[PDB]
RNA sequence: UUAAACC
């Protein structure tokens, strides 16, 4: 069990972090793998998580939007899509495009910055106790915050459940 | 609906 009390314990011999799940992936002082990120999306709109599922075109919010095209740089970027009052995993992308103000969804407003690419790799509305967990405690044992990143070890548990599950044909969307 | 990466 994943357990985040002594993960700034888990170091390699030269003293840099490393993740709880893979010991070969070295973080950094918090948590973040420098080549694979991960953000949560808290969706509250079910008219845009169903347009983003069929055009694979997400609006960044204004509050997050500089670290993610940061993190798009050097990194593959990931969005973990949630909803945000009953917390079904809806299903994870990769980010393929920078944030762009050329390619916005119709249902983007003033909230957001601009727009991304997509590619979605599993979609799903899917139930899981740990996954609910992982979301109520991801900011410091508090819920979870809108655009926030979060650590290599949560995005990936957050993957591997929310693939667990499609393959056991449980939460499926399609 | 075969996570990616690392091995």
């Amino acid at each position: 069990p994943l357990n985040f009390s002594r993960a700034s314990e888990h170091r390699n011999e030269k003293g840099e972090r490393i993740s709880m799940i893979n010991p070969r992936v070295v973080l950094d002082e918090n948590g973040i793998s420098h080549r694979s990120r991960y953000f949560i999306m808290l969706c509250d709109n079910e008219t845009a998580i169903a347009h983003a599922k069929k055009t694979s075109i997400w609006a960044v919010k204004k509050d997050s939007s500089k670290r993610i095209s940061d993190a798009y740089k050097k990194a593959s970027v990931y969005f973990i899509f949630v909803a945000q009052q009953t917390y079904n995993a809806l299903g994870y992308a990769q980010v393929v495009s920078d944030l762009n103000s050329t390619e916005l969804p119709f249902w983007s407003d003033s909230s957001h910055a601009g727009g991304v690419r997509i590619k979605w790799i599993k979609t799903c509305n899917l139930f899981s106790a740990e996954i609910s967990e992982i979301v109520s405690h991801m900011d410091h044992g508090s819920e979870a915050r809108d655009g926030m990143e979060m650590m290599y070890d949560e995005g990936s548990r957050l993957c591997t459940l929310i693939n667990y599950a499609i393959m056991k044909r449980i939460g499926r969307d399609r």
